[PDB]
């Protein structure tokens, strides 16, 4: 029950490992998962949602 981001034009396998990490670095001991497979992250427990949101456009995976 955390946050989750849905990114329809974000490549996939190229993109969980670098918002996962990024993510975690920042905020520790909440769970992040991302699966490119259904092309979403969620971010368990709580999380600032505008980070995340950085995070995730600055790797370049923003959706339509």
């Amino acid at each position: 029950a955390g946050l989750s981001f849905h990114v329809e034009d974000m490549t996939c396998g190229h993109c969980a490992g670098v918002i996962k990490g990024a993510i975690e670095k920042t905020v520790p001991g909440a769970a992040v998962h991302a699966d490119p497979a259904s092309r979403t992250v969620v971010v368990g427990g709580v999380s600032d949602a505008a980070h995340i949101a950085e995070i995730i456009t600055a790797a370049g995976y923003t959706p339509e």
